[PDB]
């Protein structure tokens, strides 16, 4: 990571609650996004993990600030915000073709990380962020690790917490969290897009959920869907974790969806 120095940087407004709108000064300034014991530390633990990635698709580390305080990790800013929330936003102003760009943008992120052998868990339209050209950039706010147990207390909550509705059934039962889980959890973003943000298995309660994928069922198809797409999505939630595709696989198929967008024809894109 490059240690930034406060006073190439300027916080404007609080973005989300901290996490501000910030100036990072580079001559020119470019726009950017402020995060800011045990959390302390993994506070800057975090930052270490991100700048390691550098990918289109994953959101970049332009640095942080740990040697003064405010302790800040600065990261691009993303203008549209969190995709799940940006997506029921404009339901159905994009085409499939702009939807499957988005996916693919997503995979393309997640072939990057798969191949530095890192286990996102938490892969959800909530983390993933978006850009003024509609580019998908893979982040993690963290609120899997979200610390709610008292400090006394006699049981403390490990292993932190998962997104039940995203998360592969072996990862559920046996916390076997792979490349191959976050494929499924990618599954679940794909029909997210789809449907323009809706909440997974909506009309099911958690217990439901665990109960109805044991049982064999899965999400259904979003309106206007592409066959190929929810065809896509049930490839990627195979109960055994070694069919699923790899995220090699996926930005391969996409590509060529979008290639041949015929496949992409859903009749509500007539004109
Ligand atoms: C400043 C900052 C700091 C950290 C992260 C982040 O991605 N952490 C992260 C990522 C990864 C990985 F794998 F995806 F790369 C792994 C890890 C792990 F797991 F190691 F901890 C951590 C993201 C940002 N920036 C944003 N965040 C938010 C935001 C809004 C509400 C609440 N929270 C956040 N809004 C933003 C921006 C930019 N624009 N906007 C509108």
């Amino acid at each position: 990571t490059t240690e930034i120095h406060p006073s190439c940087v300027t916080r404007q407004k609080v973005i989300g609650a901290e996490v501000y709108k910030g100036m990072l000064k580079t001559k020119k300034e470019v726009p950017v996004a402020i995060k800011t014991e045990k959390q302390r530390v993994d506070f800057l633990g975090e930052a270490g993990i991100m700048g390691q990635f550098s990918h289109h698709n994953i959101i970049r580390l332009e640095g942080v600030i740990s040697k003064y305080k405010p302790m800040m990790i600065i990261t691009e800013y993303m203008e549209n915000g969190a995709l799940d929330k940006f997506l029921r936003e404009k339901d159905g102003e994009f085409s499939v073709l702009q939807l499957v760009g988005m996916l693919r943008g997503i995979a393309a992120g997640m072939k990057y990380l798969a191949n530095m052998n890192y286990v996102h868990r938490d892969l959800a339209a909530r983390n993933i962020l978006v850009n003024s050209n509609l580019v998908c950039k893979v982040s993690d706010f963290g609120l899997s690790r979200v610390l709610e147990d008292d400090p006394e207390a006699t049981y403390t909550t490990s292993g932190g917490k998962i997104p039940i509705r995203w998360t592969a059934p072996e990862a559920i039962s046996y916390r076997k969290f792979t490349s191959a889980s976050d494929v499924w959890s990618f599954g679940i973003v794909m029909w997210e897009v789809m449907t323009y943000g809706e909440r997974p298995y909506w009309e099911l309660s958690n217990h439901e959920v665990m109960k109805a994928i044991n049982d064999g069922f899965r999400l259904p198809t979003p309106m206007d869907c592409p066959s190929a797409i929810y065809q896509l999505m049930m490839q990627c939630w195979q109960q055994e974790r070694a069919r699923r595709p790899k995220f090699a696989d996926i930005v391969s198929i996409l590509d060529k969806l979008i290639r041949a967008p015929d496949s992409l024809k859903t009749l509500a894109d007539f004109d």
